[PDB]
C-alpha cells in the first residue's frame, strides 16, 4: 500500500548513503529520496554526491599521493641508468590539481547519470534536517530558518552525513585549513606546517614534501611522543624514520598556542617550547567528529552520545524504531567499505527480509604514507591484555633493488601477533612498497581464522616482499600474563 512519498530518506549521498539507497531502489523497487548539500565536489561546501572519499577523501588523497611518489622513483631511476636533468626539479602542482579536479568531476558526473537513470531513486540538493519520524526537511542552508525547499514524506529515515574537521581553537585558528582546503590550495607551500599524528597528517605531510618547490620544507609536529596512535609501535618507530629521511621533520611533544598573520601572508606560529617559526600554509589533522549537529535529531528523538555520535545497534538501528544511522556519523571504525558494507546490511535487514549486521573485527585497513602501512587485527599491545599467551614473530629486509636504486632507508617490516595457544592470527602489521595491496588478502585470511602454520605451510612466490610472510617460523619474543619475556615458560 502507498502511505508516504517515500519508502527511504538518505540524509548524505556518501560512501554509506548511495550504496544502501541504490540497493533499496534497483533490487528492492523501494522509492528512496538521497539528499546532499551539492552536486559537484568544491569548496566552501567541499563534500557532494559521491561523500567525503569521492570529493575529499581517499580518491583525491591517492591521486596526490601516486603524485608525490615520483620524486622517490625519479631519483630512484638513476642507479638503474636513467640519466636526466635532477638539478632543482620540483612539480606543476597546478598541474596535479586540473587533472585530480578533472577526475573527481567525471565521478560527480557519473553519479547524476545513475539518479536520471535510475527508476524510483531521486536527489534533493540541500540541507536535511528531522520534524518527526516520518518527515525530513530539505533546506537552502544549514541554518534552520533558511526557506524549506521540500518536505520528503517517509517511512524509513537514514541519517548518513558523515564527519568533519576538529578545529584547534586557539588565538589565529581561522588562518589554518584542513584536508578540505588542501585539496584546493592554488599554489604548492614552499614552508608547510602538518599539526596531528593521524593517517590523515601523515598521508598530506608526503604529498606537500613531493610538490614543495625547490627550497622547501614540511613540519610534522604532534602532541604525542609517536604519530599513528593505535598502529604497531615498531612500524611506527620505524615510518618516523622513513620520513626523516624522506625529508619531513618530525616534531614530537609540540603544539601550536598563537599563529598570527605576516605582512607578506605567511603565518607566524608559536609553540609549547617557546620556539617561534613561519609558514606558507598550517594544516590541521587533529580529529573527525560526526555531523549531527544540523539535523535537528533532539526535535525526533534520536539518541546522541560521544562527540555527538548516532547510537546505532549491531543492526544500525537509532533509538527511534524506522530511523537508522551508518558510516562516520556513527563512529565506530571511519573507514569507506565500513560504511557501504553497513548501507547494504541496513537494506537487507529492513527491505531484504534477511538480517545482518556489519562484522567490525579483523578489517584490514592501509596508510598511504610514503612509505604505506597495511594492517589488519590487533596490535601486540591489546593481544597481551585480552589473551593468555602471545607469540610476536617480526621481519625487517632491504628489497635488493635499494641496493641499486640508493634508497637503503626503505626497511619492508611485518610483524604477526597469534594466541600462542591455538597458533591463531590475531594481527598483521606490515610498512613497505605494495603493503596496501598485500593486506587486502592477509584480511581474508584472517576472516577465515587463518594460524601462522597456515602461513608457512605456504609456498612463497619469488620474488616479492609478500613471500616474507610465510617464512615466519620463530616468534621474536612471546606475551604471558600481559608481561613480555624473552622465552616461554
Ligand atoms: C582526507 C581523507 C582521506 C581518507 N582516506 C580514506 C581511505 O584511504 N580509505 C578509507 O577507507 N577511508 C578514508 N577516509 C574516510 C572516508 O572518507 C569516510 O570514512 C567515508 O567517506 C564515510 O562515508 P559516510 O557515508 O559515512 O559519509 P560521507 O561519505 O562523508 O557522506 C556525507 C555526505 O553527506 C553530505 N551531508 C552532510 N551533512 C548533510 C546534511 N545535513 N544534509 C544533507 N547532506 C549532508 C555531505 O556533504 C557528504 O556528501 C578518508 C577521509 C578523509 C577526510
Ligand atoms: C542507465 N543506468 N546507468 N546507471 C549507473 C550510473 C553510474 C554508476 C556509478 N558510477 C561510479 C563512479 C565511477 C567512475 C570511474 C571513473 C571515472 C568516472 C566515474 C560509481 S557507481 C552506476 O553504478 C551503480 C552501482 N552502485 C552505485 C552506488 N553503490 C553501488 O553499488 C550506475 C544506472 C542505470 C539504470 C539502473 C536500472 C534501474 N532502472
Amino acid at each position: 500500500p502507498m502511505s508516504r512519498a517515500y519508502d527511504l530518506v538518505v540524509l548524505g549521498a556518501g560512501s554509506g548513503g548511495l550504496e544502501a539507497g541504490w540497493n533499496a531502489a534497483v533490487t528492492h523497487k523501494k522509492k528512496v529520496a538521497v539528499v546532499d548539500v551539492q552536486a559537484t565536489h568544491g569548496p566552501p561546501l567541499f563534500a557532494a554526491l559521491g561523500g567525503t572519499c569521492v570529493n575529499v577523501g581517499c580518491v583525491p588523497k591517492k591521486l596526490m599521493v601516486t603524485g608525490a611518489q615520483y620524486m622517490d622513483l625519479i631519483r630512484e631511476s638513476g642507479g638503474f641508468g636513467w640519466e636526466m636533468d635532477r638539478e632543482s626539479l620540483c612539480p606543476n602542482w597546478k598541474t596535479l590539481i586540473a587533472a585530480k579536479n578533472k577526475v573527481v568531476n567525471s565521478i560527480n558526473e557519473s553519479y547524476k547519470s545513475m539518479f536520471a537513470d535510475t527508476e524510483g531513486l531521486s536527489f534533493h540538493m540541500g540541507f536535511g534536517a528531522l520534524q518527526d519520524a516520518h518527515t525530513v526537511v530539505v533546506r537552502k542552508s544549514e541554518d534552520p530558518h533558511s526557506d524549506v525547499l521540500e518536505t520528503l514524506d517517509t517511512e524509513y529515515i537514514l541519517i548518513a552525513t558523515g564527519s568533519w574537521p576538529t578545529r584547534l581553537g586557539v588565538p589565529g585558528d581561522e588562518f589554518c585549513i584542513t584536508s578540505n582546503e588542501a585539496f584546493y590550495l592554488e599554489d604548492a607551500p614552499k614552508r608547510m606546517l602538518c599539526v596531528g599524528g593521524g593517517y590523515i597528517a601523515v598521508e598530506f605531510a608526503g604529498i606537500f614534501n613531493g610538490y614543495k618547490p625547490c627550497g622547501g620544507y614540511v613540519d610534522l609536529c604532534y602532541r604525542g611522543d609517536l604519530i599513528l596512535r593505535g598502529f604497531d609501535t615498531e612500524v611506527r618507530k620505524s615510518l618516523t624514520k622513513q620520513l626523516g629521511a624522506n625529508g619531513i621533520r618530525v616534531r614530537t611533544n609540540l603544539n601550536p598556542t598563537k599563529i598570527t598573520k605576516n605582512e607578506d601572508g605567511s603565518n607566524h606560529v608559536h609553540f609549547n617550547d617557546g620556539t617561534e617559526e613561519d609558514y606558507d600554509q598550517v594544516m590541521l589533522a587533529i580529529g573527525r567528529v560526526p555531523r549531527s549537529q544540523a539535523l535537528q535529531l533532539d526535535k525526533a528523538g534520536v539518541r546522541t552520545g560521544k562527540n555527538g555520535a548516532v547510537q546505532v545497534d549491531a543492526y544500525s538501528k537509532t533509538s527511534v524504531d524506522n530511523i537508522y544511522a551508518i558510516g562516520d556519523v556513527t563512529n565506530r571504525v571511519m573507514l569507506t567499505p565500513v560504511a557501504i558494507n553497513e548501507g547494504a546490511a541496513f537494506v537487507e535487514t529492513v527491505f531484504g527480509g534477511k538480517p545482518r549486521a556489519t562484522d567490525h573485527t579483523k578489517v584490514a585497513c592501509a596508510v598511504f604514507s610514503i612509505p604505506p602501512i597495511g594492517t589488519c587485527g590487533m596490535t601486540e599491545e591489546e593481544a597481551a591484555k585480552n589473551y593468555e599467551t602471545v607469540a610476536v614473530y617480526a621481519s625487517s629486509f632491504t628489497p635488493l633493488m635499494h641496493n641499486i636504486s640508493g634508497s637503503k632507508h626503505k626497511e619492508f617490516m611485518i610483524r604477526i601477533i597469534t594466541n600462542e595457544s591455538n597458533g591463531e592470527v590475531l594481527g598483521v602489521h606490515m610498512l613497505g612498497d605494495s603493503a596496501p595491496e598485500i593486506i587486502q588478502s592477509v584480511g581474508i585470511c584472517m576472516k577465515m581464522g587463518a594460524k601462522i602454520s597456515d602461513f608457512h605451510s605456504t609456498i612463497g612466490v619469488h620474488p616479492t616482499s609478500a613471500e616474507e610472510l610465510c617464512s615466519m617460523r620463530t616468534p621474536a619474543y612471546f606475551y604471558e600474563s600481559g608481561k613480555r619475556v624473552e622465552k616461554l615458560s
